[PDB]
């Protein structure tokens, strides 16, 4: 199973369409699940990637006016349960009800989140880790200058490869992160 990781493209709103480069590599017919972070912008991001998969889920950032998607979520991708939020939440750890509620977010084999528009990918106590950062590479609060990115999951069995992939000067830069869960 391939899984395409991304989001805050903020089309057309920052930037009017994600780089050709990596446009190019996404292709219908390959992709069997689409976990999009949220800050896409107008329907006609969603419209896209739902031709490029049969299984899309999307969260709700902040500035999304489409309330039908939920603000967090728990997605079953073989055998891994992976959770999917925006991450623009202002909640203190000190609501010791709300507290209650994360558990199950935290309590997944991947954790997606995205709104700072910086990508991470790593692995801790056997649980994997994703932001995907900015597909368009659109500015965030302090910074200019974000290296657009995007992230691809081949899950097999109890293996996932993480491709990410950057648009770094002239070229798309991929690293491969290997994750095998005891
Ligand atoms: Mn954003
Ligand atoms: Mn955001």
């Amino acid at each position: 199973m391939l899984v395409l990781v991304l989001g805050d493209l903020h089309i057309p709103h920052r930037c009017n369409s994600l780089p050709a480069k990596f446009k190019k590599l996404l292709v219908p017919g390959k992709i069997q699940h689409i976990l999009c972070t949220g800050n896409l912008c107008t329907k006609e991001s969603y419209d896209y990637l739902k031709t490029l998969a049969g299984d899309v889920h999307i969260v709700r950032g902040d500035f999304d006016e489409n309330l039908n998607y939920p603000e967090q979520k728990v997605v079953t991708v073989g055998q891994f349960k992976i959770g999917l939020i925006h991450g623009h939440q202002v909640i203190p750890w000190g609501d010791m009800a709300s507290l209650a509620l994360l558990q199950r977010q935290f309590d997944v084999d991947i954790l997606i989140s995205g709104h700072t528009h910086k990508f991470e990918a790593f692995e801790h106590e056997n649980k994997f880790y994703i932001n995907p950062g900015s597909a368009t590479g659109a500015y965030n609060a302090l910074e200019t200058n974000i290296i657009p990115s995007f992230v691809l999951m081949d899950i097999q069995a109890s293996t996932v490869v993480t491709y990410v992939y950057q648009l770094i000067g002239d070229d798309v830069k991929v690293e491969r992160i290997e994750y095998k869960k005891s």
